[PDB]
């Protein structure tokens, strides 16, 4: 499930309160776009999935439109979805986000 951010307040304590943390940016919360991202959301319940539609969260980071993007502490620390908004990619995007990758195996493919 995704919380409510009241402003760019939340979105800065939210990554403060939990190592990972997501914050989407949907001018249109109640649009198609949005759907999708509560429903994949409900996928894992540990992760505070935050979201909001306000302006001060979204000059925050520089977002001429929507757009959806996860917070972290280790790693880089922020990311950028790209193509289409859809329930399969979010589980993709959060999987590829948190969780760096693992000393097995080497993708035997080239």
């Amino acid at each position: 499930a995704a919380t409510t951010l009241p402003d760019g307040a939340a979105a800065e304590s939210l990554v403060e309160s939990s190592e990972v943390a997501v914050i989407g940016f949907f001018k249109d919360v109640e649009s198609d776009s949005a759907k999708q991202f509560l429903q994949a959301a409900e996928a894992i319940d540990d992760i505070p999935f935050g979201i909001t539609s306000n302006s001060d969260v979204f000059s925050k980071y520089q977002l001429d439109k929507d757009g959806v993007v996860l917070f972290k502490k280790f790693d880089e620390g922020r990311n950028n979805f790209e193509g289409e908004v859809t329930k399969e990619n979010l589980l993709d995007f959060i999987k590829h986000n948190q969780l760096p990758l693992v000393i097995e195996f080497t993708e035997q493919t080239a």
